[PDB]
């Protein structure tokens, strides 16, 4: 379309060459928000709709957690095409995150890299917030478009399993599914939560205080996941959720590695990676956790998606869904519509009937 390119080439080149990435992106929320968006004339097919967490999925393109933190643009982002939306990282108290600046573009490398820290205005907050417009959510739900929430921990905490329990009780019952973030890069100690017996302890908590909600408000709980783990912590983790019987895994949040070949100047800032440098070893962690887990636990599949043959690459590879973030910040809105179309065609010519045909179809051949 002449959106696409008016917004790759125009528009969002020129906003960036305005603001840091830190700006933009609270204008971004700003505009969305207030849904000063382009007209999203892509109509969702049949072909794209996925049953999965218990939910119907108009279209599998998420909103991956980061881009809303705090519950603010949630509307926006339906209005911007994306089957659901996902919020957060939520932490139980309010808390700043890191001392400016940041977040860094890596223009070269269509990356990103990040350290906020878990900023974020608080469970509280959040709480009225969606409370405020729990019904309109009830209404987009029934109607296809789920709300999960990602769930922090704060930094001075000394329990982090009470903070996820927190968590649970206060925004579970505003959720269609929960998100235990223990792969944030960004965070002291967090993603020793991914280690077998952190895991265990902390995902058993997590799931009896969930058991605990009322049963129209009880969400499915996922664990996301790092990029960065090693062969041992992926089996743990597999081991783990089928013991348990977790619902589903996110695969996956930013990487603290830095793959050779980045030419960005600010390729060696901390923080984690996030767009085109990710996307295969995202693709290859699904893959794994997949086979890992016999193809029975729903996967969301995220980094690096930016077309629909990166999309469908990972729904093939085992996602039932998938998520961007950092695609939106160099393409703008219409990217979403791109996406859809481009793997509704591919799916035709790959000759699936729908999404739900393709997932894991790379394991099958
Ligand atoms: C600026 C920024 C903030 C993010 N914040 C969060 C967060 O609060 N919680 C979380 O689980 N993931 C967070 N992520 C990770 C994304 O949700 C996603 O997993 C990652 O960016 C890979 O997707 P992408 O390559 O499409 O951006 C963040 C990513 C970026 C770039
Ligand atoms: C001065 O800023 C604008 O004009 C923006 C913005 N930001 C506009 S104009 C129409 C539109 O869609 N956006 C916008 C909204 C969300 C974004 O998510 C990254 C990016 C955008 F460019
Ligand atoms: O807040 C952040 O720093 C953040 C959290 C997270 O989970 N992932 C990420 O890349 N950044």
């Amino acid at each position: 379309t002449g959106d696409e390119r008016f917004y790759a080439e125009h528009l969002m080149p020129t906003l960036q060459g305005l603001l840091d990435p830190e700006s933009a992106h609270r204008l971004a929320v700003r505009f969305t928000s207030l849904g000063l968006l382009p007209r999203a004339r892509f109509q969702d097919s049949d072909m794209l709709e996925v049953r999965v967490l218990g939910h119907k999925f108009r279209n599998p393109v998420g909103i991956a957690a980061g881009f809303d933190k705090h519950g603010e643009a949630v509307d926006g982002l339906y209005k911007m095409g994306f089957g659901f939306v996902e919020i957060g990282s939520v932490t139980p108290k309010p808390q700043e995150g890191n001392p400016r600046p940041r977040v860094f573009r890596l223009p070269e490398d269509q990356a990103v890299i990040n350290r906020y820290g878990f900023n974020s205005h608080g469970l509280s907050v959040v709480e009225h917030r969606l409370r405020a417009r729990q019904q309109k959510q009830a209404k987009l739900t029934e109607d296809g478009l789920p709300l999960g929430v990602n769930l922090g921990k704060n930094k001075t905490s000394v329990d982090a399993a009470e903070d996820y329990a927190e968590g649970v009780r206060v925004l579970g019952p505003l959720a269609d599914y929960l998100v235990v973030n223990v792969s944030s890069p960004n965070t002291a100690g967090l993603r020793s939560l991914q280690g077998k017996a952190e895991l265990r302890r902390l995902l058993t908590k997590v799931l009896q205080e969930r058991d605990g909600l009322r049963r129209v408000h009880r969400p499915a709980v996922l664990v996301k996941i790092a990029p960065d783990l090693t062969s041992q912590d992926k089996e743990d983790i597999a081991s783990v959720v089928k013991e348990l019987g977790i619902d589903g895994l996110i695969v996956t949040n930013t990487t603290v590695s830095r793959p050779a070949g980045l030419q960005g100047a600010l390729r060696s800032e901390t923080g984690g990676l996030s767009g085109k440098p990710l996307r295969d070893l995202s693709t290859q962690t699904i893959r794994e956790m997949y086979a890992l887990t016999q193809g029975r636990v729903p996967i969301i599949g995220v980094g690096g998606v930016s077309s629909g043959q990166d999309a469908l690459e990972k729904i093939r590879a085992g996602a039932s869904l998938v998520q961007l973030y950092t695609a939106l910040t160099f393409w703008g809105p219409p990217v979403v519509g791109k996406v859809k179309r481009e793997l509704e065609a591919l799916l035709k010519e790959q000759g699936f009937g729908g999404v739900t045909d393709a997932i894991g179809a790379d394991h099958r051949r």
